[PDB]
């Protein structure tokens, strides 16, 4: 997932290729939209849902081997990964459907928070060393605005 490029356009498009069997499609679509809204709220970036493989960010829920050199392991461990800006698989976000996807307090992992984190990568952001930042490499659920000052500065430094 090595990348040093940023998008050369601000009108970013995404395609929800498939869904997780843990949540209603309406809940999934809204979670992704809200995750994207976090980033557009502090930048001139916009996110438009499309239905084509030509979308910049292709969102895919997979299990085990799913098309790249980093197959998912299973329950826990790797929750998801995303490729840095660029053509093709670049910019795409993959989620391990072997995980229990949920939202808010309770068991399972928040699709909202994990997606927001992954979209950060798909925009060119690297991991943060700030434990409270959304771009921190370790998952942990908490309430309140996901974007930490460190996350806002990182994204604006790019766009
Ligand atoms: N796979 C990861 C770890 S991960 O368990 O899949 C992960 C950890 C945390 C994630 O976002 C997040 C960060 C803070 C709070 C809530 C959610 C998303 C994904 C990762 O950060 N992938 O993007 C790593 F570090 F590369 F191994
Ligand atoms: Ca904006
Ligand atoms: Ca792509
Ligand atoms: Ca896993
Ligand atoms: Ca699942
Ligand atoms: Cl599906
Ligand atoms: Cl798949
Ligand atoms: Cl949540
Ligand atoms: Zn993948
Ligand atoms: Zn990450």
């Amino acid at each position: 997932f090595e990348g040093d490029l940023k998008w050369h356009h601000h009108n970013i498009t995404y395609w929800i290729q498939n869904y997780s069997e843990d949540l209603p499609r309406a809940v999934i679509d809204d979670a992704f939209a809200r995750a994207f809204a976090l980033w557009s709220a502090v930048t001139p970036l916009t996110f438009t849902r499309v239905y084509s493989r030509d979308a910049d960010i292709v969102i895919q829920f997979g299990v085990a081997e799913h098309g790249d050199g980093y197959p998912f392991d299973g329950k826990d461990g790797l929750l998801a990964h995303a490729f840095p800006p660029g053509p093709g698989i670049q910019g795409d976000a993959h989620f391990d459907d072997d995980e229990l996807w949920s939202l808010g307090k309770g068991q399972g992992y928040s699709l909202f928070l994990v997606a927001a984190h992954q979209f950060g990568h798909a925009l060119g952001l690297d991991h943060s060393s700030v434990p409270e930042a959304l771009m921190y490499p370790m998952y942990r659920f908490t309430e309140g605005p996901p974007l930490h000052k460190d996350d806002v500065n990182g994204i604006r430094h790019l766009y």
